[PDB]
This record gives C-alpha cells, sequence and structure tokens, in this order.
C-alpha cells in the first residue's frame, strides 16, 4: 500500500478504456525496463499510482490501484519479470497537467519533473495528497455544519 505514478499514452491504453475495466482490471506485462519493474515489485494489493498520460496530453487524469500482486509475467516463461493488475478507481476532477506540477515548487522536485523518461515513479503522502488536491480533488462535504 504506497502511492505511484505510471505513465500511459492514450493512444495505446485511454482513460475510459480502463474505466470500463474497473471491475476487471488488466495487467501490466511487458516491462522490460528493470527500474518501473522494481518499484512494481514493491506494489500490493491495494497501492495507487497516478494515472498519467503521456505524449499526449502529459496530464494526470485518474487514480489506480493494485489489484494484483506481483506475479511472473506471461510472456516469460523463466519468470524473469513480472506484472501487476491496475484498475481505475476514480478519476480527477481537474487532470494535473505536467504544466501544472510545473507551477507547484514543491511538485517540481518529484520524479516526475526529475525523470520524464522514468515509466513507474515512486510518490510519498504528501505528494500524493498535494496532487490530487491539485486537481480540484477536494472532497469535502465531511461537514456543511
Amino acid at each position: 500500500v504506497a502511492y505511484w505514478l505510471v505513465k500511459s499514452e492514450p493512444s495505446v491504453w485511454s482513460w475510459d478504456q480502463q474505466v470500463a475495466k474497473g471491475a476487471a482490471g488488466e495487467a501490466w506485462t511487458g516491462v522490460r525496463n528493470h527500474s518501473a519493474k522494481l518499484h512494481m515489485v514493491a506494489m500490493r494489493r491495494g497501492d495507487r499510482a497516478f494515472y498519467y498520460h503521456s505524449n499526449e496530453g502529459k496530464e494526470i487524469v485518474g487514480i489506480a490501484e493494485i489489484i494484483r500482486e506481483a506475479y511472473p509475467d506471461p510472456t516469460d516463461a523463466s519468470g524473469k519479470f513480472v506484472c501487476v493488475d491496475i484498475k481505475a478507481d476514480k478519476p480527477l476532477k481537474t487532470p494535473v497537467t505536467l504544466a501544472a506540477v510545473k507551477a507547484e515548487p514543491r511538485l517540481a522536485d518529484m520524479a516526475l519533473m526529475k525523470y520524464s523518461r522514468l515509466s513507474v515513479q515512486p510518490v510519498t503522502a504528501e505528494e500524493w495528497k498535494l496532487v490530487c488536491k491539485m486537481g480540484g480533488l477536494l472532497e469535502h462535504h465531511h461537514h456543511h455544519h
């Protein structure tokens, strides 16, 4: 149960595409990048990541959750690679563009602003909270009185 950030291109994998697969889940397979793999090994069921659209959009539009432990990638018959199942939990009210990330000096020191080439990034509680809150995810019906 940690916070991560995954980069997906809408031409390959769209948002609605994953929303319609919310209760289904998709296996993040074919990860030949060992850095991303290493981070995904730390992932367990309940871990949550930022669904960031790369290439087209360059914006975080929703929250994804891991719904299966890191198991050997079905593409590899030696168990040399692993994969987890991701789902769409809920989207953000305001999409967090990379430009918006640049607008916050605090998030300007996040891995997202350091290594755009890094697919799967680690996010801490405060970073997670800040970005979500920055994306208009201020659910405040907790009190009207």
